[PDB]
């Protein structure tokens, strides 16, 4: 019932996600030299960098934000591409099911540790 406890796990499951190969097209923000009509398919550009300095500057107050944000990058990603001959959306569907599979007891766990607390 730890209400603080999802912050560590996300900053773990952070740290798994960059030594995936999957994550090396999520791990900036998207270079708007290489693509640039980028910001006129994409309103809010996100990546796992911009997520973990999120996290480490205080600035999410729950997991299921965190969540938000990494699944944003996924739907730009889906958004962006324009066929399945992109080996970048493939890599997005291995590390969003890699993904999902870690934060489900993240959310879990939170979301009953907060319930605990009005109990
Ligand atoms: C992550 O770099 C921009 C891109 N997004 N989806 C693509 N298929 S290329």
């Amino acid at each position: 019932y730890d209400i603080q406890a999802w912050k560590k796990q996300c900053e773990e499951l952070l740290n798994l996600i960059f030594q995936c190969e999957d994550s090396e097209p999520f791990r900036q923000p998207v270079d708007l030299l290489e693509y640039p009509d980028y910001r006129d398919i994409i309103d809010t550009p996100m990546d796992f960098a911009t997520v973990r300095e999120t996290l480490e500057a205080g600035n999410y107050e729950s997991p299921m934000e965190l969540c938000k944000d990494v699944r944003l990058i996924f739907s730009n990603s889906k958004a962006y591409t324009p066929s399945k001959r992109s080996r970048i959306y493939s890599m997005s569907l291995r590390l969003s099911a890699f993904f999902e599979e870690h934060i489900s007891s993240v959310l879990s766990d939170y979301k009953s540790a907060l319930r605990f607390h009005k109990r």
